This record gives C-alpha cells, sequence and structure tokens, in this order.
C-alpha cells in the first residue's frame, strides 16, 4: 500500500501565519503528477508541533479531500500524549484516511511498558493500519526490536515502521523479528537505498518535497531491482539531503521551494525560523543546480 | 527570590483520572511546612506533557492560590511550540505566578536563532522573571553558554537556568559569562550538592516531593557553609535520588508517597504508567527506610 517516495509534507502558511490552503493543494498535485506514491500530512516537516488541534485536523481533512483515493493518505496522528494521539489518530479514520503515523513520544520518556500502553492504546481505538515513527535523535528513547515485533504479533493493525534511526543494520533486525510482512520505510533520505536493500520498500522524504520526480525514479529504480542506476540517483541527490539538513530541514525545504518557484512562502512557525545563514542557501542551491532543478 | 529545596510538583489525579485538587493542596500545605522555599507547578514532574492547557492553567491558578504568597511560585509555561509558551506565560501572570520555568524546545530541534526567537518572543510578552530550563537528555538540543549569556544581557527578565546537565563544569561557565547575579538551580538532586559550590543557590527537585524535611535541611546546611554536614545528608539521600529514576520518576515519587502514607494515587496518565517492577518498588522502600521510615 506503502512503497516508494512518500513526502512528509510541509505546511505552508499565509504571510498572516494561517494555513495557505490553496498552496497545500497546489503541492499535493504537484507531488502526484511528479511521481509522490502516498502521502503523509502533519507529520514532523509538516510542523505538526506548532499546528493546533484544528489545524492539524484541517490539514489531514484537506490531504485526504486532495488525494481523492489516487495515493494513499498516512495521517500524522502522534504526540507524547496517548489521549491527544487516540482524539488524532480517531479524527483521521473519520475523514478518511488510509493509514496513520505514530511517533515513539518524545520529551516524557516512557520506559518499554508505557511504549506498549500508548500504542496498544491507539491500536485498539482505530481499525487502520499504523506506522511506528522511530525517531531517537528527536525522541531520545528508542523502541528496541524485542518491543517492536511484541506490538506487531499483539495488534494485527500495527503494520509498519518509519525508521529514522539511519543504523539500518535495524532494519535487518526488525525484518526477522516482525517478519517479511512488516512494512518498512525509510524516515532517513540519505540511507533509504542501503534501507531497501536490507528489507526496506520505501522511504518517507523530506527531499520528495523540493525534488519529488527524482525521488520518485530514484525509488522506481530501487524496485526495479536496478542499483547501479538507484547508485547514479544517490549521487546526485546525496547532497540536495545533506544541505536541507544543515539548519533546520522545515525552513530548508520552504526557502528551496520557494527559489522553484512554487507558491510556497518562507514562514515557518517559531521555534522555527525563515532567516538562514548565506553559506546554507548557498549549499541548498548548489545542490538544487547539481541535479538541475531550476527551469 | 528562589533558592534551596523547590520541588516540581506532582500532579496527583483521582481514580476517574481528574485533577485532585485536594491532594495536590495537601501536598503543597506539607511540602511548605517541611521547609520547601518554593514551588514549581506544573513542570516535567507535574506531567506538564499529559495536562491539557486548561488543566495546566488550573493546576499553576490552584497552586498560586494555595501558597497565598507564603513561597515564590515559578509557573511551568514552556512547550515546543512558542506561541502556546506564551499563552501558558501569560496565564500565569495573570493568575499571580512570581516566575515562569521555560524548557529548551524539545522534539522539533531550533538551532541557536531559534532558542533566540523562542526565549526572546516569551521575554517580550511578559514582565515576569524567566528561569531557562536546559536538559537535554529530554529535548537532545542544549542551549550553549554564549546563547545563555546573550539571553540575560539581552532581556533583563531572563535571570536565571534550571541547569539538569549534571555536568557541574557549566555552572562555573555560566556564573562567568551570565554573571555571579545570575540564580543557578540544579535541575538534577544527584549533583545539587557540588552545583551549589560551584555558583547554584538551590535545587528545582524530584526527590523534595517524597522527602523534603531532609533535601530542605540539605539545602539549609550548604547556604550555612557547613559542608561536612551537607555530604552526610548527601550519602542519606543519595539512595532514594537514584532509586526515584530506576524507572520514569512520576510513577516512582506518586508510588514513594503512597508508601508514606500520604492522600496521593498512583495514577499517572499514558505514555507514563503505574506498574512498577518488584525490583524497583523494593530499591525505594530500601532508600526510604535508610532515611528512617520503618524506624
Amino acid at each position: 500500500m506503502f512503497q516508494r517516495s512518500i513526502p512528509a509534507l510541509i505546511t505552508p502558511f499565509t504571510k498572516d501565519n494561517l494555513i495557505d490552503e490553496d498552496s497545500f493543494v497546489d503541492h499535493i498535485e504537484w507531488q502526484i503528477s511528479e511521481g509522490s506514491s502516498g502521502l503523509v500530512p502533519a507529520g514532523t516537516t509538516g510542523e505538526s508541533s506548532t499546528l493546533s488541534y484544528e489545524e492539524h485536523c484541517r490539514v489531514v481533512e484537506l490531504c485526504v479531500k486532495t488525494a481523492a483515493g489516487r495515493v494513499p493518505v498516512m495521517a500524522g496522528a502522534g504526540s507524547n500524549n496517548t489521549k491527544e494521539s487516540i482524539e488524532l489518530a480517531q479524527y483521521a479514520q473519520n475523514t478518511g484516511a488510509d493509514a496513520l503515523l505514530v511517533v515513539v513520544p518524545y520529551y516524557n520518556k516512557p520506559n518499554k511498558k508505557g511504549l506498549l500502553a500508548h500504542f496498544g492504546s491507539i491500536a485498539n481505538a482505530v481499525s487502520l493500519p499504523i506506522y511506528i515513527y522511530n525517531n531517537p535523535s528527536r525522541t531520545v528513547i528508542e523502541m528496541d526490536v524485542d518491543t517492536m515485533a511484541e506490538l506487531v504479533k499483539t495488534y494485527s493493525n500495527i503494520v509498519g515502521v518509519k525508521d529514522a534511526t539511519g543504523r539500518i543494520e535495524l532494519a535487518s533486525g526488525q525484518r526477522i523479528a516482525c517478519g517479511s510482512d512488516f512494512i518498512q520505510l525509510s524516515g532517513d533520505d540519505s540511507s533509504a537505498l542501503g534501507f531497501n536493500v536490507h528489507g526496506g520498500v520505501g522511504c518517507i522524504s523530506v527531499t520528495a518535497n523540493v525534488a519529488p520526480r527524482i525521488c520518485a525514479e530514484f525509488q522506481k529504480a530501487i524496485s526495479e531491482g536496478d542499483y547501479r542506476q538507484a547508485l547514479e540517483y544517490q549521487d546526485k541527490l546525496f547532497p540536495l539531503h545533506q544541505a536541507l539538513f544543515i539548519e533546520p530541514s522545515i525552513s530548508s525545504v520552504k526557502y528551496a521551494l520557494s527559489r522553484l518557484g512554487r507558491n510556497v512562502s518562507l514562514v515557518v512557525r517559531a521555534p522555527m525560523v525563515s532567516i538562514l545563514e548565506k553559506e546554507t542557501m548557498f549549499a541548498i542551491d548548489q545542490a538544487l543546480d547539481h541535479i538541475g532543478l531550476c527551469a
């Protein structure tokens, strides 16, 4: 269902700090026409942490409405508050999302038993398939393979992982423990290539926002088992992947999209900021021009 | 204004998962009579993350009304959403809080520029004094000394730091860059002793929830420079400091309180859980008996 290049969609804002609903709809249209296989509205890249409840819900609704069944929609539906996570996840089901992205809780640092309670509580409150977002570089704590396996075995409803660890040995461990049927998607653009060869079938991508075409071609080459051409694409994209993470990728992506002439404002919500260093904008520009993304 | 032993108050909950207002009030009355010099309602130990906006506001209001000027109240008023932080901080100011505990944003990983816009935006929207809560083991990112020094120089209402790093060389770094007048409070019970001799005047404490008398006596000894005695207190408390974070401290503190016979239910909110391993409960019990509970 989820496979190949899946943008973690940005949330474009007007200069008045409202949701730019037109820009968001155009972005999704553009993503679909360029070859993106699926959408993740209101995830990290979509500035979930700085959306109100009603905005989060609006962003998911608008993505499901614009998608019109053409590509599957995996709604962001996970905070460090389980009851808020159930309300976001139920809203996403009732508005017609195809799947849920649920992050390992950040800040409050539950133990193993807490992860079981959190993911269990959510899994029992919806019928939609759930993807575990494992991202220790943001959450500090990391779901171990034993906990992940237990969850897959307990809830038929828990079907996959956004694995943003960048340690692809874990892709082999998760494949063996949870089975080949467990849907592993990369949460790290720079290691997505090696992730797929270890059992991955796709990447929930930051870079696909900026360069959906070539990201779709890269993932298509891998799924056709053409690893020589996948590697040619990696060499082209790797510098854009790295340059979008020099400063917060959310600001970097919006900067890039604006330079390409997409109707996406630079505006981000504090504590994110628009202002990037000249060196940062320089490295992004060079990486865009290496691929050849300017008309 | 803020010195010695300052509990980060737990938020007790009824078996129906409402705020147990009676329990919170008794906990505050008890903390004040046992010698705690100050209160932090709705911090991390107060399960800030699982409180609704309404519930966070009620807990700060109730803490301030109960305290009735007897000890200064420092309201938890910081998320990883800058607009929400401002709202929390303004509610705290209007309901009569004496100061603001503002955490370095977690999960969304702002850069230096992001911190200055976060702490700067909050500083602009209130006249209360602000304490920076630096806790990289929860936030990943650490505010560096140059950033802390810049905020203190730029904004006369950024006055101190809850330093949870446990790396006391930073207390010295902070004292020289931000000056002697910069109010440093430990956010690490286990290293609070060495923090004070490096320049600190206090501890915002997890362990003070459970043993406020001995924690107050411990902080008194250091303020009187009786360091032989402060070390005797360190040796008595250390095993309870460590036993309360084998598992998450929220559960560990509420269990310990129930064991002392306080009117505090074990209830916590997901993703935290009440259930502690037998070995965990036994280590807390033995640490409580070492400070004379059985006796």
